[PDB]
């Protein structure tokens, strides 16, 4: 049968049942018994009582997060009846106390962001299998909340714990009878402005421990804050961290740090992540006697640690940084200086395994680049956001620390990734990238650059494979252009426009021909309406050409048809995306000289008013043409008879209000959602999306609500989104029943 | 004693942009001038005006056929408009009256005697944009001696056409010669020695430097610049204007200038100056020149440390503007600007787009009356379209008026200033005008940065994240009239952004404040704005719908404190609707209140009683559905009532006919089927818009627009039926009630 209203899916050996955004105002009893995972996140949830999930025995997993979208009404011993629930999400449920009477089955219990203010034993301590325990963002920066009490060996019971998250709650003390089993503790914004020496000692498992936000920097700090009395930094005893010995990541983020004392890392030799970010640690950068303590350390962040109303000539790095044998990553953005000099770099040259060197948002306006040349294996220099010229909300999410990768990985794959968006290269200087090392990814990306390319400029580092020039005022209309760059494979020219043209802007695509490995170009939003010399693109190896958000109405348009085989010329184009260039049609002639290499189409957010589906027959390969967002009438009942590779044909927010008779064996995914078919009067489709219509649910849609029982295999996602339009009786109602 | 259709009458005709297939035969014999431009008019006959001293037929049809001599009937014809009409050729037998005459953007290459030599009362001609970068264009033919006949001619513009030389037989009438971008690589003797009344002669654009033009450009050969002959210039003694923009120049004859002591204006911009910048002898010939611009004379490549300028800028004693953009250079030093500090009238200095690293600002304070410093689009650091437009020269004001009408201007926006350095504004003149928008400049604003210059009238903070959390926060800047702080954030909160506004009570004199997009939901110790002098609060793009949806009513009194304030916006807060209480606290003091492009589903007319002085209330782009029948109960000072973009579907009985004060009501884009019996000073009645049902019940609302001629009703052509189907797409107007 058909699941309602979840969506239920097999997944490693389980049943699982995506039951999320459903608008359901309580729990379901509709849902499968082989069913052993419930999401029933993101609804009108408000009830949860003894009767609730007696019908699904076998749960070992329920997520009832943000319910209802004033708070979850739970009764005592609502879950008591699930014998095999494992994990239970309670998050965002406005809770005022943890629900009494939870199955001691329960390993993972989550209740972040609910306005829970007393951990009592009664509530926890019976769940001695409890791994992890999430009770953070419950008395934070908000009203009511006065101190989270936490009842004397509450957590003393639960032996076999192994995460304990309590931040973003007033704690102010570091709760006493830890359980030893313990091996990560979040103490993040708890209020702590005092650790001391008995505060850990227990707990010689620890892995991981965040005191982060405990006496915040509160100019820098990304959440409202009061910061401790004087400024003051957090006051961590000389022998905290003494038993502390298999400790890997420590947080230590805005904590007002102005010294570091180096006994704290006497005894964690296998220290591998310290976050010191957002601190006042300038003067311990310079002469960091801690340095010679973190022999396996691998990422530093010594971040946004500026000091206010300074702008240093240059940056102060210790020679112990050399002793840091281990280290994979420096991260150093918001330090705030001018210059960098080869030799202030001296102490990082040596370390074998340094891979990133992070100094984004400095306002460097002068760096040494030969220095790059001294570094063992370096794979990212990020220097986006500073100065240089031409050289002529998730509560689960890490608040200081920038995890997303700092380059694509699409670019920094091919090679050594060189970041320089966001600086003053205005115009690419005769000796912009002098002495620079073979870089494979170069970032250029809004640098206000109206430099007039000829063949020459990037000369100097000639085997770059992936080059971003994005959101500049970039000239490319010599035939020279970047062909110095003879390895070029990708090249992303997007929000480009001529500095100086206002009244006509004429392209020259000719440079393209020139390349023998270029196979992705993105010139999308270049406003392209013109062509030049040539006016049709040519390339032997091109293989995806994206040309968004140009005039090809205009170029389509053209009295003299100049512009009818504008593609042709891409013999190897497989992926073509002509999305936002305004088409009210697309003329047979032009539409006939499209490369017949084509695999993946997208002509989807313009104004298509009508698609000849002849046409498609020159297509032999297409899999996949996306005409979604257009103001398309009509379909054509010969589809078999035009196309024999199409898969997937995407009609999504068109005007199509019949369906032909006759929906063409390759088609797996047919999406004819919010357009506006009132009714639908062997198969080898595997999706049909219909939500958004609006179905007229008389006894007329009986005949296709008994194709949707024959043909189970053919998936109709969210079937509680195909909904009733008329009669007055039905409006609302899903289709089904 | 009627209502003008399809036109609207002032003796000037409006008929523009109404869809117009053919010349209306419905307008007003007393009409002295008619406006036709933006229309689909596709035929001119001799029988096209028959039932005028200006026509303007611009733009139609969005070619046009005009036949040989249909204008000669107008007598008084004086200035006729026809650009932008695709005209093959100048139009036969145009009437001998004509004093402007206007040919723009058409398809006229052979200017003919037969169409223009008998119009000897010419004054002005425009032939501009005729064969440009367009196709069919090979070259424009000018028949020897055309303008030979028109002795009256003072200004003759034949600029965006292939000419490839000077027209001979001009009349010395002349006074205006616009040949810009027409192809004329040479400039002889003999061109130009009969025009001994020119006081402009543009000639930019003929060799263009073609890496910076504005338009699609072929340079003239070998890079090379316009050759102008020694004596070209000879006889031109009047000349007040001469734009060399985009011409190539490499070098300028100073002997251009031996016979023109009255020069004016020069624009040199976009040319290859660095070299005659640094030792122009031309400097020294220019004792009457006021405006100097010698812009985006860069030198491809290059990037010098200093600007060089020849010390004979000093021999330029009437200047009172230089502009100097695009010249890239680092450093501006004292001494490099010794040539300007003697100018007794230089009051603008346009240093913009020059990415300057580093200034010597004491410099400023050497310089006798400078009113506009202009640095936007440099790169300090903290311190520790229209065919009649000029298309070389920023006209534009640098500097806003309103900024700049306090005092001495400094323009520091779109530069490095990611905090306000100690020294910042350390050796800075008494300015009394700031722009440092656009700095990302993320400031703990603590009433210390601003001291060194703390007579700032007028202070643009907009584009940056600025933190004025402090109550101290500009409190040093004691004479500050207008704060400009729109769109602003923190740098760094990502869950919660507080904000503090107590630092506004400290001011005497501030005026203005705009707050507008810094996304403002709630307050800190302080809940509510007060200020004695606040006259006007810009308060868009905030979060008004979560502050006045608060449990605790907080800001129920948030404005209530702003004792002075005469206008207050509240647009774009996301507001569904107005708590009565929160309502009835803003200031009573209220002239104009804006409450446009919301959400608002209800709104209490009741409350406009405690308002006495709300001359205009703004309330477009929202959902209401009612209006009040006692409207004249609730006020009597309200003049301006905007409704349209709204769901009102009835006008109710006695709106209009209470309120003596409403001059101006906007009813458009609304519900509205009909306009009942019932409901019938008023200047203007906006409806065009609602769905009018044209059937025997709109004959009321129609005698009452025949009755009231005085009411202006704008667009009539747009005030249409909806239904029925046989009168929808009809006009409510163009209906015959003889029916009824
Ligand atoms: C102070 O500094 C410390 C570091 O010293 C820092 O600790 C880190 O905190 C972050 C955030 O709390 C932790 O990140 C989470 O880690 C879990 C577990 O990761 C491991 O296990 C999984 C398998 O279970 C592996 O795949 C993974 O590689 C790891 O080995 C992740 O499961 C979390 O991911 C979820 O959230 C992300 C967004 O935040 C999503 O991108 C992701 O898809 C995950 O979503 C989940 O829910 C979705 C439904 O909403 C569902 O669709 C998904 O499929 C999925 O189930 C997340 O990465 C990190 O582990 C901590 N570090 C250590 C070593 O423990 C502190 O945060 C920092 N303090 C502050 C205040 O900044
Ligand atoms: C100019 O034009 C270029 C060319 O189009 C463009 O670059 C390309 O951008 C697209 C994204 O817009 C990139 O495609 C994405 O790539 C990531 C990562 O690449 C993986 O590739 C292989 C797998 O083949 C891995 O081995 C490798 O390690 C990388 O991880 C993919 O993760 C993306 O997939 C998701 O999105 C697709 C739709 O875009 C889905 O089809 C797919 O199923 C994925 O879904 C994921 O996200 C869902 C939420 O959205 C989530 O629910 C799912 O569970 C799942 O996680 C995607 O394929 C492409 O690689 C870029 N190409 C190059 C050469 O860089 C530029 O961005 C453009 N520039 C501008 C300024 O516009
Ligand atoms: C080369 O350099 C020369 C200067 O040496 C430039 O010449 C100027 O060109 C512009 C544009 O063609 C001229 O601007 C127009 O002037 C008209 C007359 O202005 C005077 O008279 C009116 C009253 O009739 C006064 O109000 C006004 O203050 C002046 O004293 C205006 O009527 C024009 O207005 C039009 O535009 C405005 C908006 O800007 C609209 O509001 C109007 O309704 C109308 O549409 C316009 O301002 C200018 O006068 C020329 N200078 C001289 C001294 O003659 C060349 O343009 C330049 N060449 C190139 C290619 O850049
Ligand atoms: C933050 O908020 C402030 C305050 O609202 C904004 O500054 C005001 O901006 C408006 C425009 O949005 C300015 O108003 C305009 O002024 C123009 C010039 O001022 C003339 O004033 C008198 C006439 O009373 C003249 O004697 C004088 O010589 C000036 O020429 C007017 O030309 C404008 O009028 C036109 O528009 C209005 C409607 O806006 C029509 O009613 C008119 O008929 C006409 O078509 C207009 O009045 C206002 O002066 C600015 N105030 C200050 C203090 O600068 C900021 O722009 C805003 N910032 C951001 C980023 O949004
Ligand atoms: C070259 O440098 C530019 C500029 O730094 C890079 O642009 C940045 O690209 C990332 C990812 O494409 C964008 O991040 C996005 O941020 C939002 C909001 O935080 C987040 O919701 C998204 O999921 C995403 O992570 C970022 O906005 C964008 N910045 C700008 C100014 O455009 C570009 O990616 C770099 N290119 C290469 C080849 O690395
Ligand atoms: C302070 O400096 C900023 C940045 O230069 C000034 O902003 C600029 O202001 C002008 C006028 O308000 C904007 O001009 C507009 O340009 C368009 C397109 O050319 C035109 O169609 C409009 O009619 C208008 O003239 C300009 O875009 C804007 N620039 C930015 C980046 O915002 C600001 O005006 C200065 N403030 C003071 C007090 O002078
Ligand atoms: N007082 C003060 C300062 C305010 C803001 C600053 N910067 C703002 C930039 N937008 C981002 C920069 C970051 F975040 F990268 F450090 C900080 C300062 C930098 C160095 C010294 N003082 C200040
Ligand atoms: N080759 C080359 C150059 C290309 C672009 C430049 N700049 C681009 C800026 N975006 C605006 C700057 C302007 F227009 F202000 F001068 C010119 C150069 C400036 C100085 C020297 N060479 C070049
Ligand atoms: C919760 O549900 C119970 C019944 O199960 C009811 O008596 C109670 O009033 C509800 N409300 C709250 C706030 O607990
Ligand atoms: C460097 O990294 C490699 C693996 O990436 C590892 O085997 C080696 O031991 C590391 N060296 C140091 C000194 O940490
Ligand atoms: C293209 O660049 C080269 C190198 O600067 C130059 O020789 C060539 O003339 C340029 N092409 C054009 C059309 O200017
Ligand atoms: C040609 O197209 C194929 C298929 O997309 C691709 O693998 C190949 O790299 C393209 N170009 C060349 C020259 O190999
Ligand atoms: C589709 O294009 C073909 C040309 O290949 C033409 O013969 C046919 O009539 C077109 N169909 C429509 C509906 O225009
Ligand atoms: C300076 O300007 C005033 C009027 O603004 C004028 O009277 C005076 O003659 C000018 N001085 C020079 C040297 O041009
Ligand atoms: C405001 O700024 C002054 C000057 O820096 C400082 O003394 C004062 O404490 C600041 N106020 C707050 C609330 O921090
Ligand atoms: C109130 O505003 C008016 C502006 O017209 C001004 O004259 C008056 O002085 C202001 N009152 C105070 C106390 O600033
Ligand atoms: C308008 O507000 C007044 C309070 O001053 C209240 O008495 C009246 O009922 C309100 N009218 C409506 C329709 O809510």
């Amino acid at each position: 049968s058909r699941s309602y209203p979840c969506d239920e899916k097999k997944q490693n050996d389980s049943v699982i049942a995506e039951c999320s955004n459903r608008r359901l105002q309580e729990v379901p009893q509709t849902v499968g018994k082989y069913v052993t995972e419930l999401d029933l996140s993101d609804n009108f949830i408000t009830h949860i009582t003894n009767e609730s999930f007696q019908g699904l025995q076998n749960l070992t997993k329920i997520n009832l997060n943000h319910n209802p979208n004033n708070g979850l009404n739970i009764t005592d011993g609502a879950f008591l009846n699930l014998k095999n629930l494992r994990e239970l999400l309670l998050e965002d449920n406005q809770l005022p106390q943890i629900p009494s009477g939870l199955p001691e089955s329960l390993t993972e219990l989550s209740l972040i962001q609910n306005n829970i203010y007393n951990i009592t034993k009664e509530g926890i301590s019976r769940l001695i299998n409890l791994k992890n325990l999430y009770l953070a963002w419950n008395c934070y920066f908000n009203k009511v909340c006065e101190k989270t009490n936490i009842e004397d060996g509450v957590f003393e019971t639960l032996t076999n714990l192994e995460l304990l998250s309590l931040s973003f709650n007033s704690l102010s003390h570091v709760p006493p009878k830890l359980p030893s089993s313990l091996r990560k503790l979040f103490l993040s914004n708890t209020q702590i402005k005092y650790i001391s020496e008995e505060d850990f000692k227990g707990l010689i498992n620890l892995t991981l421990l965040d005191l982060s936000g405990n006496c915040p920097r509160c100019f820098n700090a990304p959440f409202p804050c009061v910061p401790c009395d004087g400024g003051a930094s957090i006051n961590i005893d000389r022998f905290a961290f003494q038993n502390l010995t298999q400790l890997r990541y420590l947080n230590l983020s805005s904590t007002s740090l102005r010294k570091i004392n180096a006994a704290w890392f006497k005894n964690m030799p296998h220290l591998k992540v310290l976050d010191l970010e957002f601190n006042y640690l300038v003067g311990e950068i310079a002469s960091g006697a801690f340095l010679t303590m973190l022999p396996r350390l691998e990422i530093l962040d010594l971040s946004f640690n500026y000091i206010k109303g300074s702008y240093p000539q240059h940056i102060n790095i210790s020679r112990n940084f050399s002793k840091l044998l281990s280290l994979r990553a420096l991260h150093l953005r918001g330090y705030v200086f001018q210059e960098l000099r080869e030799d202030d770099f001296q102490p990082l040259m040596q370390l074998p395994n340094l891979s990133t060197i992070n100094l984004g948002i400095n306002f460097i306006k002068q760096i040494d680049f030969k220095l790059f040349q001294n570094f063992s294996n370096l794979e990212i220099i990020y220097l986006s956001e500073n100065r240089i010229s031409p050289l002529v909300f998730d509560p689960h999410s890490n608040f200081y620390h920038f995890t997303r990768p700092l380059i694509k990985p699409q670019c920094a794959a091919y090679g050594k990734a060189l970041d320089l968006s966001l600086n003053s290269i205005f115009f690419i200087g005769p000796n912009q990238f002098e002495n620079l090392p073979d870089i494979a990814c170069l970032n250029l990306s809004a640098n206000s650059n109206a430099q007039v390319l000829s063949g020459t400029e990037f000369s100097a580092i000639p085997h770059v494979k992936y080059l971003d020039l994005t959101n500049n005022r970039l000239d490319f209309d010599n035939a020279s252009a970047l062909t110095e760059l003879s390895d070029l494979e990708v090249l992303d020219l997007s929000y480009n426009s001529h500095y100086f043209r206002i009244a006509g802007v004429t392209h020259h695509l000719e440079f393209i021909q020139n390349f023998t490995n270029l196979k992705v170009l993105n010139l999308s939003h270049n406003n392209i309406y013109t062509l030049t010399d040539k006016y049709n693109l040519e390339s032997k190896s091109l293989v995806e050409l994206v040309f968004s958000g140009n005039r090809l109405d205009i170029l389509w348009n053209d009295d003299d048809n100049r512009y009818i085989s504008i593609f042709k010329g891409l013999k190897n184009l497989t992926r073509l995306d002509l999305s936002l260039n305004r088409l009210k049609h697309i003329p047979n002639e032009a539409f006939l000289n499209l490369p017949a290499s084509l695999t993946e189409l997208h002509i989807n957010d313009n104004m298509l008013k009508f698609f000849n589906w002849t046409l498609l027959q020159q297509f032999p390969r297409l899999e996949l043409l996306d005409l979604r967002g257009n103001k398309l009438l009509f379909l054509t009942d010969s589809l078999s008879d035009f196309t024999s590779s199409l898969r997937t044909l995407l009609l999504s927010h068109n005007r199509i209000s019949h369906l032909p008779s006759g929906f063409v064996s390759s088609l797996k995914h047919l999406d004819l959602s919010s357009n506006l078919l009132k009714t639908i009067n062997t198969t080898k489709l595997s999706m049909l999306e219909l939500h958004g219509n609006p179905f007229e649910c008389t006894c007329d849609i009986g005949d296709f609500r008994r194709w949707m029982d024959e043909h189970l295999n053919v998936k109709i996602p969210r079937l509680v989104d195909v909904i009733c339009a008329s009669p007055g009786d039905q409006r609302g109602k899903s289709i089904v029943s």
